[PDB]
């Protein structure tokens, strides 16, 4: 009586995940994701690194744009992420099976990733996806370099205990551009206060706003493009009205404070 993959039935909005070929951001860094979800490929002589991937569908559309930008599965060396939620780490496992890639990630994003997003601090097992093992554990401020480009982890706990920001500089207009890929600072439906699964939640977000402000931030990009008023649907005017870390940050803190305000009502 009806298989296991026969149902199970996934609601899919045909408007999500509308693919898009590489949208260049700098000499070496491109946005190969989809239009509603960041996924930055940065190419290098030694290999290439991917920051975030999006949803689990996206693996083969990402792997496409990695060829449209001259990256073979073997040339994909390293995968970084922002946080280990299904819509940013979704395809990591598959890509690891299909590429030469390995994953670097902090201890708390590694655990969430390895249990596939299950037992989420706020969504339980609703948001469950294909688990992956991390190949390298990173410490706050640790630097990873690949063929000249230098990546720095900045922990910004909040959205996820393991929410990270990565920073690297590459050329572009010939001058350096200090690229801050900052994680979500959102808190959707989250019990903020007296949360037994995250007692320093308010404190952590608080320190993460400050962290994001201080980022070496010529160009901010966020995993949800619109979080920083990008619009990957405006050609070379994507980051035209792109926010700055200070702006992004003060924005989130302001909405956070408002969230908090309504929780402390009754
Ligand atoms: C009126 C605003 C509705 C809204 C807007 C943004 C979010 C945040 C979401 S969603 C999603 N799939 N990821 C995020 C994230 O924070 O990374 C949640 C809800
Ligand atoms: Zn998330
Ligand atoms: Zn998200």
């Amino acid at each position: 009586e009806v298989p296991l993959p026969q149902l199970r039935a996934y609601t899919v909005d045909a408007s999500w995940l509308q693919p898009m070929a590489p949208l260049q951001i700098a000499d070496h860094t491109w946005q190969i994701g989809t239009e509603d979800l960041t996924a930055l490929l940065v190419q290098t002589p030694d290999g290439a690194v991917l920051l975030d991937g999006g949803m689990p569908q996206m693996a083969s559309h990402l792997l496409d744009n990695m060829k449209a930008r001259g990256v073979t599965p073997r040339d994909l060396r390293l995968i970084l992420l922002s946080h280990a939620h299904a819509d940013h780490a979704g395809p990591v496992a598959e890509l690891k099976r299909r590429t030469g890639a390995k994953v670097a990630a902090n201890a708390e994003s590694a655990v969430l990733l390895a249990r596939g997003g299950s037992d989420d601090l706020h969504f339980g097992d609703g948001i469950t996806y294909p688990p992956a093992n991390a190949d390298r554990i990173v410490m706050d401020g640790e630097v990873i370099t690949v063929g000249g480009i230098v990546f720095t982890a900045h922990f910004m706990a909040g959205h996820t205990p393991g929410s990270t920001a990565w920073t690297w500089t590459d050329t572009r207009n010939g001058k350096p551009v200090r690229i801050a890929y900052a994680d979500s600072l959102s808190a959707p439906g989250y019990q903020l206060q007296g949360n037994p699964r995250y007692p320093h939640l308010i404190e952590d977000y608080r320190r993460s706003f400050a962290t994001v402000r201080a980022l070496p931030c010529d160009v901010l990009l966020t995993p949800h493009p619109g979080a920083s008023n990008w619009d990957y649907a405006a050609g070379a005017r994507a980051g035209a009205k792109a926010l700055t870390c200070k702006a992004y940050a003060d924005a989130a803190e302001q909405k956070f404070d408002g969230q908090l305000a309504k929780e402390t009502a009754g």
